[PDB]
């Protein structure tokens, strides 16, 4: 566990996205994960991992109305620090039928930063973003597709990034 992932699960979406400066929505919005985008504000990404494993759907309340139900899903909540410090926190939550092919590799990734970078084999589309926030902070959740395989990234921004 660990005190940003809590406020992690604690965020509260709109159905809609809000009419935000778009400075911020272009941050928000944007079409692959913030490994690069920190990396372009001239800094060393790193990630800390805080959990990685096979769960069950007990585990994964808010993600499982946006996933297919199976009997597993793969985990994997990190810590992603700009030179040594922490900028946000993110929680991936795949359905073990998204562990197939190319896509296993989702799996053994560890302490690499998840990007498009890194997938350039599969076709990647997004069907679904909402933003959220929780006492000052913004965060965000999406829908991600690998060949069409579904998996939910949710992410949040501490108050040391850019975004503030």
């Amino acid at each position: 566990s660990h005190p940003a992932l809590t406020q992690l699960r604690a965020l509260r979406y709109s159905k809609e996205i809000p009419a935000l400066d778009p400075q911020l929505l272009d941050w928000l919005l944007l079409e692959d994960s913030m490994t690069k985008r920190f990396e372009q504000q001239g800094k060393t990404v790193s990630v800390t991992m805080i959990r990685e494993g096979f769960v069950e759907q007990n585990e994964i309340p808010e993600e499982l109305p946006l996933l297919p139900k199976e009997s597993r899903y793969w985990l994997r909540e990190i810590l992603l620090s700009a030179d040594g410090e922490p900028w946000l926190a993110a929680r991936t939550v795949v359905p073990v039928s998204t562990l197939s092919g190319p896509e296993l590799a989702l799996q053994k990734l560890g302490k690499t930063p998840l990007g498009r970078y890194l997938f350039t084999s599969s076709t990647l589309t997004r069907d679904f973003i909402e933003i959220g926030r929780d006492a000052g902070l913004w965060g965000r959740r999406s829908r991600l597709r690998l060949s069409g395989k579904p998996l939910l990234l949710t992410e949040l921004f501490l108050p040391a990034s850019p975004l503030y």
